[PDB]
């Protein structure tokens, strides 16, 4: 019987209690990036990070940073090989940004063949070193030519010139590359650059932020997300129809989360919680499950939720062969009003829901995630316990899939100098209190679980924070980014791995 | 009699000899910007600086310099303002960014109010000062949508969409600005951008320079160049028809040098030297005067360089009412081979000469203009004179035009400190013996010159040289762009304007 830990202290970083032993013999343990966080823009043409970190600086971080050089994974992508086979990682996820294979985004305006170059230079010593690599196809950085011409995922033109990209990656890198992900985290975009204009393209209503070019945040978010999932679903199509030989498996990425009430007594707010179920995670899953959205939203959301055709619901129901879950906490929900005739109405506003870390009673979920200095009553907290709770709902409600945890990780203030930043212990206890809920599940509710990549294999530009917090089990110094030095969390990742 | 100094000692910094005064009453004296080197990213769209750039980060500058944020003229325009009210200058040029006010391009995908809200705040506080805009459309800033949707000036698709911003300019500052620059320096994009890649979009052949993502040296320089002079002209066309009312003047702005013979007894010498400026000037002016390319480019260049139609030369034949020319520095020319079939030919090579600034005597031409260190033999020389041949040569070849001198201007580098930065004397010697020049051609001529503006206003990201140099005549601490501070040669210049 496992016995897991839900608050500090936590004593699961001892190896001896704790390692990859304890998970079955050909489980995948890695890390993960994306190419925008870690790459620099050299050797590629411009995409809408790009563009919305220069249109929005005060948006891309507090320090106003950027993706321009970043890690310099393009110069140091085999410093970032070295890291892995440091670690005896046996997975990597990275992804290909689309920008530097087809800098003008439509593959019949031609391809940057020394783009191609670095992603087969980057697979092979990956491979070499007996690392699985899991690559996203799109992850977020979108070139800024195909939002310049169309609004990029907010029109339905976006389908083809996706289809048209993963076709030319699946040419080039699926004779190496097993495990595709074809979008990620499909929530985030609809709702955070179409709803509130938090990342790009920085889309809303004119009263959510008078900063935004253009949008509409009670309609955009819905387009956006049905196009993402059908541009999704005719990628897997294509995959599984044209490519085939290759062997491999493509599913998209969600983030997850759990969700409990925030008064257990209380019906509304129970009810909010499984509304949030549904509008969170079944705005998507319901789609790839069944071919149709949710029918609370359906029921809410009214016109502004497209409708699939009958050949469109066949093309996405069922159009994963594993998901890739990505996950980092959990909330309280309880009810909150939905004013859609408000010029300031949101997509997220339709969920009928209020999100807090903090319940009814005053008992905050689990330990500090991330510290919020402008407002401490915005801080946000973690739940070991809601990885389990996430990997059964998803065995139980959506048809028992095969799931890669695709990402999970905390952060660490960008103000910590460099040996507190080494000395990441909050690192360590946050990824090993969420790997041992993650063994208990897989036993005790077999959820079919054959890998995990925290995140992230070194610190990045990340999105929203510039430099200003740092994610990575490996160190990088910002004057001077050669060198990834594993932390006291890579140092424990090592040893977990290879006890 | 007015005697000007070719040679240092210069003593033309003495506003007892040499100041406004000397000038016609309505002579318009300033300085001169650009949107990329000195408003930064933000509030705007993505161009293709900002790709060229990202993407190729050692042709950025030695720093890998870019224009993200630079001295901050999106926030600090009225310190710019303030820079002009100081020098009493009556004059401005800057340039509108594209991506500024149309980010998507294309003009029907919808217009950025705020962007143009910041061009009237600077039009308006310009014009309450007492001073003459003097508008830019495109200082080489292309929207990266457009390059990337059909690569730019390559494609005729650029004159439409050229012609669609022109006339959102004209509709919207045209009530107050009344001198509109079309394209800046017609020669720098075809010969930098498609030929040596040494500008964004940083197209070549594949010999050339193995990074650019693609193109042809030999072809693309003359596409482009064409396509420029048609967008121009059908800019043109549209203000003199359409926005007649506004009582406003618009002209291309060429990149101006002399040309001596290297050496000036041999006959291939001078026949290079005369090659030159009709490949280096004529290219452009021929079409701008007589709807033609000139006679030895049509049988260099053969089949490579393209037609105009009838109706075409019509449109570009007299398409200006003034002439900006940029003016920095002169050439000896020499002859030298033109390998049409070696797969490193570049259009450049067609004028058959060879260009240096020291003639086969050993002469240097005159005082330094730029220092390389990489390469001491590669250093460039200026040539105060060459303003008065420039000039001279445009009213007798080119029909008298109306000229004012848009550019002019000398760097110091960047690696001075502080004090010697604001110590500048190279840079008041430079703009006087030119200015000496400039008086003396006017009246010995009779050039219709009707102003002068000093590049630049402020320091700035220098095109290809990051802030590695410095061109202002007030200086910008690049750890806090705030102020910008006159510097011996802003309060020289003060003094010549206001005497
Ligand atoms: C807020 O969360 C706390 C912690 O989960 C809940 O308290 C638990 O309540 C259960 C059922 O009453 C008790 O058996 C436990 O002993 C309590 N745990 C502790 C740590 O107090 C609490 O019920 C929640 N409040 C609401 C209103 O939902
Ligand atoms: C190189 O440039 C120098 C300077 O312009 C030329 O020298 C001048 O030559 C003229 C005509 O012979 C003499 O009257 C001057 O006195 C010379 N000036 C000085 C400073 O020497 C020289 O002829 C040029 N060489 C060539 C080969 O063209
Ligand atoms: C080398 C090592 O320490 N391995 C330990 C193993 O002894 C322990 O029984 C298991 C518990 O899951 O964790 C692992
Ligand atoms: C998504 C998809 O099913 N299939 C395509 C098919 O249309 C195409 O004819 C063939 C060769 O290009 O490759 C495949
Ligand atoms: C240096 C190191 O740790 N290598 C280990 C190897 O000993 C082990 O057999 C393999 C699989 O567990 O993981 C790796
Ligand atoms: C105020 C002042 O110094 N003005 C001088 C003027 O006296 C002089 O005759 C002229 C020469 O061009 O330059 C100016
Ligand atoms: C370039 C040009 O000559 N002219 C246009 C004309 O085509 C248009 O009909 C009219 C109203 O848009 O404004 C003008
Ligand atoms: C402060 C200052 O220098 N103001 C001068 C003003 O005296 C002069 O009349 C005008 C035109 O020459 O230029 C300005
Ligand atoms: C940040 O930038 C936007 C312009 O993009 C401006 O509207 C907003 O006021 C600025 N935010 C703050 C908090 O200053
Ligand atoms: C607009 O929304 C903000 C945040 O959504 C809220 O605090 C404010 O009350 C809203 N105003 C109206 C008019 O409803
Ligand atoms: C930068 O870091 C790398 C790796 O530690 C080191 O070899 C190189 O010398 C350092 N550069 C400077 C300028 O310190
Ligand atoms: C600069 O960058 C390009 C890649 O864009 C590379 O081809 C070239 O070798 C680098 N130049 C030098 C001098 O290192
Ligand atoms: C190619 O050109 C470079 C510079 O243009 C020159 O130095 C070299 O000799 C040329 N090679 C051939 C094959 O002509
Ligand atoms: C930056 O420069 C401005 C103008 O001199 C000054 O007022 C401001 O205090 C300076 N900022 C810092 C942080 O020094
Ligand atoms: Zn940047």
């Amino acid at each position: 019987e496992i016995t897991c830990q839900e608050n500090l202290p936590f004593t699961c970083g001892n190896t001896d209690a704790l390692n990859s032993s304890s998970f079955s013999s050909d489980f995948i343990f890695g890390v993960a990036s994306s190419a925008y966080q870690i790459e620099g823009t050299i050797g590629r043409g411009l995409n809408i990070w790009d563009g919305f970190t220069h249109r929005y600086p005060n948006k891309s971080g507090p320090d106003h940073g950027n993706g321009d050089t970043t890690c310099d994974s393009f110069s140091y992508w085999q410093k970032d090989i070295d890291v892995l086979d440091e670690l005896n990682a046996t997975g990597y996820r990275f992804s290909i940004a689309w920008s530097r294979i087809i800098p003008r985004g439509k593959r019949s305006r031609g391809v940057n063949e020394k783009g191609i170059d670095y992603y087969h230079g980057l697979i092979s010593g990956l491979i070499k070193k007996g690392i699985t690599p899991f690559v996203t196809l799109f992850h977020w950085d979108l070139p800024q030519t195909l939002q310049d011409e169309y609004e990029g995922f907010l029109d339905p033109q976006i389908i083809d010139d996706f289809k048209d990209y993963a076709d030319l990656c699946f040419e080039e890198f699926g004779d190496s590359v097993k495990y595709w992900l074809t979008i990620n985290q499909l929530y985030s975009v609809p709702t955070r650059g179409y709803g509130s204009a938090l990342d790009a393209p920085g889309r809303c209503s004119p009263t959510v932020d008078p900063s935004c070019y253009a949008g509409n945040s009670s309609t955009e978010p819905y387009i956006v997300a049905h196009h993402q999932l059908l541009a999704h679903a005719k990628v897997v199509d294509l995959y599984r129809k044209n490519y085939t030989h290759q062997g491999g498996k493509i599913g998209p990425t969600m983030i997850t989360r759990w969700f409990l009430p925030y008064n257990d007594t209380d019906r509304h707010s129970i009810a909010a919680t499984e509304r949030m179920k549904e509008f969170f995670l079944g705005w998507f899953m319901g789609p790839l499950t069944n071919g149709t959205y949710p029918q609370i939203m359906i029921d809410t959301v009214g016109e502004r939720l497209p409708s699939f055709s009958p050949e469109e619901s066949n093309l996405v129901k069922g159009s994963y062969d594993f998901l890739g879950l990505n996950y980092y906490f959990t909330q309280y929900a309880q009810p909150s009003p939905n004013p859609v005739n408000s010029t300031n109405h949101t997509a997220m506003m339709d969920a009928g829901a209020k999100l807090t870390y903090i319940n009814a009673s005053g008992h905050y979920i689990g330990p500090l995630f991330e510290k919020d200095k402008a407002d401490s009553t915005d801080n946000i907290y973690y739940y070991p316990k809601g990885i389990y709770s996430v990997m059964d709902y998803f065995k139980n409600k959506y048809y028992n899939p095969l799931i890669y945890v695709t990402e999970n990780g905390i952060s660490t203030p960008g103000d910590e100098n460099r040996n507190q930043s080494m000395l990441d212990y909050t690192r360590i206890d946050y990824l090993c209190s969420h790997l041992c809920f993650l063994n208990k599940v897989i036993k005790e509710k077999d959820v079919n679980v054959k890998g995990y990549l925290a995140w992230a294999l070194g610190d990045n530009y990340e999105f929203n924070k510039g430099f200003t917090v740092r994610f990575g089990l490996s160190y990088i110094d910002w004057n001077n980014v050669t060198d990834r030095d594993l932390k006291k969390s890579g140092q424990w990742y090592q040893t977990f791995i290879s006890p």
